[PDB]
This record gives C-alpha cells, sequence and structure tokens, in this order.
C-alpha cells in the first residue's frame, strides 16, 4: 500500500538533550531514595547534592523550550545504566535512578503533552551491558547459562573485565563492554520488540533507532515498524544511520533517518574553510572539502532524489548531535556560517533538528568531555539566538518551507537560490556565502507569483521585472542569507 | 511498652518452599516473553520446554497444600537473579523472571489470600551480587562509581571475575559474588528499608531475613521492624538465626527466629544415634550426640526460659531447612525417628515449620543437589504422611498445643512426658524414644484433670487413678509417641 508516514513529524522543529547535562530541577527532590526523611536527608551525601542534570529540570525548563518554537523533543538514552555509560543500558525496563525517573520520566511525558510536545526516546538494542540482566547470567553460569544463545559468545573462558584477556564474546566494535545481541535469535527479537512496545504504552512518540544498521537478521526493522505502528500508528521511527539509508527506507522500515547526508554538504558550503577540521567526526558526515554553490545543488539535488518524498518529509535534518561536535565550534567561531547553515538546515524539506545549546553561543568539542551542556548559563549569543527563535516562526508560518517541493533557481560561485513552493506560495531561499556582496540574474519561469517582500535575510539585491516569463536580480551581502515571499 | 507478635503466627503451621524445585505449572504459560505469538513459541526453546518449577505451579497446586492443613507459606529467595544463584541478588524489586513474575507472584498472593493462606518472603539484605545495578556500576566506573562507599571496597582494582586476583572488596564469607552492602552508610539502610516497605504495600505477610546477624549496624533492625510494622502491624519478621537469639529478641527487632536450637535436640533425642551424621548442617544446628529424656528436657527447658514469652509463641519451628538435609534422610531412613520428631515440633510452642517434602517419604542430601524437591511424583509415605496430617488437624483442634504452657512430667531414660495446658485444657504428650516398651508412674499434681482419652499415638499403658494429688502410669511401645486429653 501506499507509503505513510506521522504528519505532525512533517510540521515539527525537533530539539535533541542529552539529559544528564541539560537542566537540574530545583532543591526539593527526592533523588534515588524516594521514601527517605527530609530529615535524614543531609546523612545521604550523593541524593544530599547532586550535581547533573535530570528529567525534572527538563520539565522545568519546558517554558524556554516550547518559547524557541520546538515541539518535540528527543533524547539520547535515559535507561538504567553505568553512571556515565548511558549507552551500556542495565535495564531496558527502567528509566535510570539519578537523572530520571520512571516517576520523574512520567510527570515530564504527561506535562510535555499537556503543550503538543512530542517526546522521542533513544533505542539501543544492537547491545547492552556487562550488567545487563541475562548477560549478567552468562557472566555467573558460564557454559550453564540458559541463555547463551543470547549473546555472541566465541568460546570460554569469558573474562568480561580482564583487559589483557580474550573476552570470548562479541562487542560493539570490539568491546567488551558492550555485550552484542544474538538478533537472529527469536526469543531476542521478542525481547526486544516488547521493550518497544511497552514504553510506546507508557506514553512516547517515537523512537530513536542507535547503530540499527548492526542489527542485519532478515525482517526484524519491518517487524519493528509493524508492532510498533500496532501500538501507535503515528510513532515515529528514526534510523540514526550515517549514510545512504535507502536500506531502511523502502517505506516498511523506518520512517526517516538523521540526515547526515544533509548535514555534510549543508556545512561543506556553508562554512567551506572554516570548517575546523580537528572537530569533525569524519565518521558520522564528510563537513569537507568545501563546496560551491554549483557543487552543493548537485548534491542536494542527488540526496532529495534519493528516497520516496513520503520520507523525505520525516526525515530529521540536522548540522550537530550527540556523536559531533557543536555548531558553533564546527564552524571556529564563525558566527556567519552559524546562521546559513540553520537558515537551509530550518527551509529545508523534513523535519529540522537543533541541537541543545545551538540555539545560543554554546561550543561543544568532538572529544569526550565535551562539555557543557547547560544552555544557560546565560551570557547567550542573542543574536544567533533570535536567528534560531526568528526562522523557526517562519518555517512555522509558511507550510511551503515544510512540505513545498524543492527547486535549485541560482547556484553559480559562491550563490545559491531554491525555492520552496507548495500550492500558490512560493518562496526563494538565497544564501550568500561569498565574502564579496554578490548579485545574479536568475530566469524564474519556474515560479507563478513574485516573492517581493523580504522575510528574514536583508537583501538589497531584488529587482524582479515582468511577468512576461519572469526576470530576477538579486544581491545579498557577503555572508548572509535571506527569504523571499509574499 | 507491652511486646507484641502477631497473634496469627501463633496459630499457623509453616510450609517452607523452594520454588525452583517445588511445582511446575500446566503448559499453558508466557514465560519469559508475555506477549508473544503462540505461533512463534516453539521458536524459543527457552521457554518451549523449561524444567524446573515456577509460581504458577505453586498457586496450582494450594489445594494440596490447603489440605495438608498448613495456613501459611514462605519461600527461599524468589527474586530476580542469577538462573541458579537465587541468593545473588541482582534486583530486588522484581521476582525472577523463570520461576515466577511480578505477575505471576500477584496471583499466588492473591490466590493465597482469598484461602487465608499468608506468605512469608527471604530478604537478603547483608550482599546482593556483581550483576546489582550499584554495584555493577563501581565495577564499571572503579574509583569514579557514585556508590563506591556503598560497599566494602578494600582498593583498587577490583577483579569480580578474576579468581587468580584480588577483588578488592568484602565478600559475604570471603566470596566475590556475594557483595556486601555497606551497612553502615545511611543511604543504604534506606534503600533496604524502602525494598522492605515495598513488598509489604504489595501484599507479603511477613519478612524471613536471611543472615540477619551479619548487619552489626547499631539501630539497624530496630528500625527495619518500625517502618515494616508501620505498613502493616501485623507483618511476621522472622531472623534465620542459628543459635541463640536473645540479641534480636528482645521485642524491638524481630519477631522471632527459625528455632534450630529447638531442632538440634529434638533430633538428637528422637534419632540418637541414628542420625546419619553425615548429612548434619553442623553449622546451623547439633543434632548430636544423642540425648536421653533427662537431658532433653534440661535443654528444651533451657531453650524455653531463654525468649519472652510472647516470642517464643511466634519463634517457627522446624527440624529441617533449605540449607540442612530432610528429615527422612537426617534419620537414615528411620520412619519412628521421623514421627516422633514431627510430634514433638506440632506440639512445641511456637509457629511449626515443615519443609516441603517431609510430610511424605521424600529424602533429601545436604550437599549442594540436593535434590528432588518435587513432592508428588506419588509413590509417596503415605503413613508418615497421615501422621502429618493428622498432628496438624490436633493441633489446630486443642488452642494448649499453641499457646499452653509447657511443663515437664517425667523425663527418665529414653521416656519423656511433658504437658501443654491453656485454660482447663491439658494435654499430656509422651515419647518413648527407646526400643523396649517403656512404662513410667507420675506424680500427677500439677494438672487439675486427668487427661484419659488417646489422641494420636497408641498407648497400651495409661492407668491414671484417684483425684486426690493424682496418678499417673504409662506404658508406650518402643519408639512410638502419643497425645492425651479429654
Amino acid at each position: 500500500m501506499q507509503i505513510q508516514t506521522p504528519d505532525w513529524v512533517k510540521h515539527a522543529v525537533f530539539y535533541q538533550i542529552f539529559p544528564d547535562r541539560f537542566a537540574r530541577s530545583k532543591q526539593p527532590r527526592k533523588r534515588l531514595l524516594q521514601e527517605a526523611r527530609w530529615e535524614d536527608w543531609d546523612s545521604m551525601p550523593t541524593l544530599q547534592g547532586y550535581k547533573g542534570g535530570d528529567l525534572w529540570g527538563i520539565m522545568e525548563d519546558l517554558d524556554y523550550i516550547q518559547n524557541l518554537g520546538i515541539n518535540a523533543i528527543y533524547f539520547t538514552p535515559i535507561f538504567q545504566s553505568a553512571s556515565n555509560h548511558r549507552y551500556h543500558t542495565h535495564d531496558y525496563y527502567q528509566v535510570d535512578p539519578m537523572l530520571g525517573g520512571n516517576e520523574a520520566f512520567k510527570e515530564l511525558l504527561d506535562a510535555a503533552h499537556q503543550r503538543n510536545i512530542k517526546v522521542v526516546l533513544d533505542g539501543v538494542f544492537n547491545h547492552s551491558s556487562r550488567g545487563f540482566f541475562f548477560f549478567h547470567d552468562v557472566l555467573e553460569n558460564g557454559p550453564h547459562s540458559p541463555w547463551v544463545n543470547w549473546f555472541k559468545i566465541e568460546g570460554w573462558p569469558l573474562s568480561p573485565y580482564n583487559g589483557e584477556f580474550p573476552a570470548n564474546y562479541v562487542g560493539w566494535a570490539g568491546n567488551r563492554a558492550l555485550p552484542e545481541f544474538n538478533h537472529d535469535n527469536p526469543e531476542v527479537r521478542e525481547y526486544i520488540m516488547e521493550i518497544a512496545e511497552y514504553w510506546l504504552k507508557f506514553g512516547i512518540d517515537g523512537w530513536r533507532l542507535d547503530v540499527p544498521f548492526e542489527i542485519k537478521t532478515p525482517g526484524f526493522w519491518q517487524e519493528f515498524r509493524d508492532r510498533t505502528k500496532a501500538i501507535n500508528p503515528e510513532a515515529y521511527i528514526v534510523g540514526e544511520v550515517w549514510g545512504d539509508s535507502r536500506q531502511w527506507l523502502d517505506g516498511t522500515q523506518f520512517d526517516g533517518v538523521m540526515n547526515y547526508l544533509f548535514a555534510g554538504p549543508t556545512i561543506a558550503f556553508a562554512a567551506g574553510d572554516r570548517v575546523v577540521l580537528e572537530q569533525v567526526q569524519s565518521r558520522d558526515y564528510q563537513p569537507y572539502p568545501p563546496l560551491f554553490a554549483a557543487e552543493y545543488a548537485t548534491k542536494i539535488q542527488e540526496v532529495l532524489q534519493l528516497y520516496p518524498w513520503e520520507i523525505q518529509l520525516t526525515q530529521l535534518n540536522l548540522l550537530a548531535s550527540h556523536d559531533t561536535a557543536r555548531l558553533m565550534t564546527i564552524a571556529g567561531g564563525d558566527i556567519a556560517s552559524v546562521e546559513l547553515s540553520t537558515l537551509l538546515l530550518l527551509t529545508f524539506p523534513g523535519a529540522p533538528s537543533i541541537y541543545y545549546g545551538d540555539e545560543v553561543g554554546l561550543p561543544g568539542g568532538i572529544d569526550p568531555d565535551s562539555r557543557r551542556g547547560f544552555p544557560l548559563e546565560a551570557n547567550w549569543n542573542q543574536e544567533i539566538f533570535n536567528t534560531h527563535r526568528q526562522l523557526i516562526t517562519i518555517r512555522q508560518t509558511y507550510p511551503a518551507l515544510r512540505t513545498g517541493d524543492y527547486q535549485v533557481l541560482y547556484a553559480q560561485g559562491q550563490l545559491y537560490l531554491f525555492a520552496r513552493t507548495l500550492g500558490t506560495e512560493e518562496l526563494i531561499i538565497a544564501i550568500n556565502a561569498g565574502t564579496s556582496s554578490a548579485t545574479a540574474n536568475v530566469d524564474v519561469a519556474s515560479l507563478h507569483t513574485q516573492p517581493n517582500k523580504l522575510l528574514y535575510g536583508t537583501a538589497e539585491a531584488e529587482w524582479n521585472g515582468e511577468e512576461g516569463t519572469q526576470q530576477l536580480s538579486l544581491t545579498l551581502p557577503a555572508r548572509s542569507g535571506c527569504i523571499l515571499g509574499t
């Protein structure tokens, strides 16, 4: 049948958050031991003064979030794991008892929902942790464990914690702290499908699929989509696949991916040489080498004619992630690069994703730590913030920028002009990557109207001419962008 | 204030069960993956044909149980742990997902309760397991784990699984699979108190405290009793303390103990030389050397004048346990020893405890495995069964045998006579350990009545004489016992 994808995804702006570093709620909070005397409280140091952020924090700062204009939050992993290994799941059926509750998370959901803000969670199903119950059993019962056929065991004896031995079991990427599941095993596919159903029933609006391309068992993700959509047909299934994702985007598996194929070129064009190159997560995307308008267009037109349009409309566009360096940093502090990128990001077909912190001045190293991931402390970057908040209002104002088509009008030198059009609403977006005020004459025979009014980026160039096969000429300051409408 | 103890304990007969080996319910049972296609079921071997018993089984066999006359069941550990290390807790907040549910256990409770059969659970709070979440964290985060002060860590680096290293953390009895908690730590006392409250709220009728004498933090068990009694004032708190338990039986901690002080002498007298001595858990009790009536009496009178009577009435009397060899076995197959013991056990002040299997022929080694712990297969020992079922009806029939006083009338040679009296109801119990029909003349000036009618054990000796300071003479066959009433 027709390929379908959640229609709310198609009009959402996403905000990716890292719970442990985003926000910490006000003091009155029973952290690990709920049923605890407030008189004995100080007796327990861990709970007395806990630093890192929690789910109360996020919930306590929904005002901010909803004010930026974002209407769907999706985190990293928040399920119980090692204090600082969120990705080494210990228990999938419990939100971690430091940063969060199964009681806390519940309040965050409810809260979010009464504001029409969806919430997607990160599912890590390719591998768990040494602590994960069934693996634990194996470690404790060696050859006799009932679920030895649940993992990838080479031989015995295993050596889970001792480095200078073989552990005879496959990790994620040859790691012994990330025991890989044996997805071929029916029992396993089942246990996983249930975790997905459990949280959907709990009330989440979708799953973020982590390294989903590792799970190669045939028929897996189709089932994942059936059992999921069955519980909530409006659930969002996003895969965190790096490159070409056509394998999963045929309409019977994921609704979309985190579109790094869009992140690479956009930054390569908008920042060019300015890209630090040291913060480049070369694994995830290729923001390099620098691109010219003509090249950017070819690459984007390619990316665009890659997936069924229904899915392109529910693709998660981005420029940063927990896995990558922050935007402000990858551009070496170049505010221009930061405003030009976003502009493309918020005017591209699909769901735009904003990594918490980027809507303000906040930098972010690639390497482990980081950091700093409390947005607010202010001393914000008000301008880049206003750029973010302004562009988001606009995108939510003109439907074309969400589900209109994408047509390249001009793309020469360092100047790029495309058009988003839905119905009789046509918009012209122009980016001037160059350092010299640029100007271009374009034969706009495609359009049926004449976008004359500056939404956003303050052109001086415009002139716009007759209606016999119309005739346009733009002039934008160096390193500027703009949106033309009306 | 007055010392109080649950009054239902005072009139209950207990049945200790080992869930994994007791009973396995009928096929239709969604074992680990509830939400699983019955059409894919056979695809998952583990669930397809699981051997060991579950909580459905027990629930499915309540008829049997309630028919024996027992009215309160208390298990070993049933919380999630290694497939075969029930005592190495992995998660206290979940019944183990093989033998049991948090869904299954719920049905067992409800079921039990609608029959007025209480259910006590075994709490293992001195130590958990490598898998236990917070310990896991430590293992994963070494010196940086947030809860390093939750356990007994000597130094770094720890070596949880590698034998031929120091693991620098205290185990239970120098074991590295039983990480000991740091009970001095307030945070820990809290987490534990909550587990106790959680299950009480869930619906259990008491806790069996495992190796509670290891937890030496002052004020601990008093708090445990307050927080517990607070949620249910009729909750039963039993400590599995081996010997002299006066430290905990002052009325502000436990309601009782598993009275091994009663198990030792009783068997030492009732079986004598017949005690195998190879199955002797010499750690738990001393069923040895053999005792004469005069010695048994001195020891029992001692045991009896050891604890406040209110508590003696809520002591858990027994002759076997998961930790020990079964009754039939410890007596080397001597059925006499088995009938004489029970007789003393079911006529002693306090709650009698029957280890599943003993109410029938079933033997049981001391060593690890066992076994066999499905009672039924029949081929029962009908007689010893009828002895059990008969003695239980009687004990429930005459209140004196539950809360009456204990007075020794005669105790010479291998003949022993005591009297349970409550109100105007007086009972005479006589045990003839010897191998030669014995007879004794006793000056019964204590009694106010004249038990002339044979309840149970078929005396020939009786004669009973006048009421001027009355005058009794019994004659019992060798290795026999009897109960005199009316």
